[PDB]
RNA sequence: GUGGCAACACUAUAAAUCAAAGCAAUUGGCAGCGAUAGAGAUGCGCGGUGGAAUAUGCUGUUUAAAUCGAAUUUACGCGCAAAAUCUUACCACUUUUU
């Protein structure tokens, strides 16, 4: 069950991102939390984003040559929440709103089983099948 | 000189020079020869440079002097942890003592 606590704070560690508050970053996720609240029942959160993070671990990963390796599922949450983040900053440099939206909207669409996230995702889980 | 169908196969010395040409175990430098260990050593991340302006140092140009050294890494926020005169050694001018 702590596991919630894991993804969340790693969630918070990467939103981090640079040099400042923690609090800054912590108060942002959990507006991107709270956002996530509002446009889901606009048009039930960490049920989102438990769903969209087990939707989006990386279990074998691959290495260049093109070599697969075995992965300990803490760095697969810890590749997907960075993926995540960088599909965020992606989406919101291209929208220029704040970054909660961002998140949020990714967090719902990851969840959704589409977005770019999830692109790259299943891209390398299948290259990861290709070079045995 | 002997053999042959021959390519040439022999047998076979020297003239002339040199003061070493060599040999074996090493001890070190190489590896475009492997096994074991160690370094963000990378491919793993973050933030820079190089884009703009300012600061700052250096060359080059000129000026009377832009005092003098530092010069590829390790020089270039270096001697200078500080130049408005003085610091200051360089120049223009006017004097001074050997």
């Amino acid at each position: 069950x702590x596991x919630x606590x894991x993804x969340x704070x790693x969630x918070x560690x990467x939103x981090x991102x640079x040099x400042x508050x923690x609090x800054x970053x912590x108060x942002x996720x959990x507006x991107x939390x709270x956002x996530x609240x509002x446009x889901x029942x606009x048009x039930d959160v960490l049920e989102v984003l438990m769903r969209a993070v087990d939707n989006c671990k990386p279990l074998m990963k691959v290495i260049q040559s093109y070599q697969p390796r075995p992965l300990n599922p803490d760095q697969s949450t810890n590749f997907a929440v960075k993926w995540i983040l960088q599909a965020a900053q992606k989406r919101r440099a291209g929208a220029k709103a704040s970054m909660a939206e961002a998140l949020a909207v990714e967090l719902l669409l990851a969840a959704q089983r589409k977005g770019g996230a999830r692109a790259r995702r299943d891209e390398v889980h299948k290259l990861a099948l290709d070079n045995r």
